[PDB]
């Protein structure tokens, strides 16, 4: 497994504009278009992102290109953030994927506020980190996905995704 296979499981693939778990217009593999309630605003953001008039529909190739850009952006957000980078650099390769997954879902700023969990992860206190990560709006709103990510941090294996 790798980060692309992991996020494809967590996000799915839809080729027409849809609403995410929070009600926001989204397309592809979890690509957020806008938080505005206007479908026309979402369609405008989509055309700008793809470079053509899409009328709310994209191809699989276009979805996978947005996905590559979004994963790259998540990694760069980690590497430029003074709170996230040292923790990320301390992790093994499997747990790094769990970190990228959280930033992809919630953004660099949201994850950087998980101050106590970040310290526990840097100290390699896996069970303690797992308990702390579950005490969150994130876990309560998307519990099945959060459980998979937390299990990945707890064990350093892909068992939750197999
Ligand atoms: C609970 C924080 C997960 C994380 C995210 C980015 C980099 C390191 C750790
Ligand atoms: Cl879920």
């Amino acid at each position: 497994m790798n980060i692309f296979e992991m996020l494809r499981i967590d996000e799915g693939l839809r080729l027409k504009i849809y609403k995410d778990t929070e009600g926001y217009y989204t397309i592809g593999i979890g690509h957020l278009l806008t938080k505005s309630p206007s479908l026309n605003a979402a369609k405008s953001e989509l055309d700008k992102a793809i470079g053509r008039n899409c009328n709310g529909v994209i191809t699989k190739d276009e979805a996978e290109k947005l996905f590559n850009q979004d994963v790259d952006a998540a990694v760069r957000g980690i590497l430029r953030n003074a709170k996230l980078k040292p923790v990320y650099d301390s992790l093994d390769a499997v747990r790094r994927c769990a970190a990228i997954n959280m930033v992809f879902q919630m953004g660099e700023t949201g994850v950087a506020g998980f101050t106590n969990s970040l310290r526990m992860l840097q100290q390699k206190r896996w069970d303690e980190a797992a308990v702390n990560l579950a005490k969150s709006r994130w876990y309560n709103q998307t519990p099945n996905r959060a459980k998979r990510v937390i299990t990945t941090f707890r064990t350093g294996t892909w068992d939750a995704y197999k």
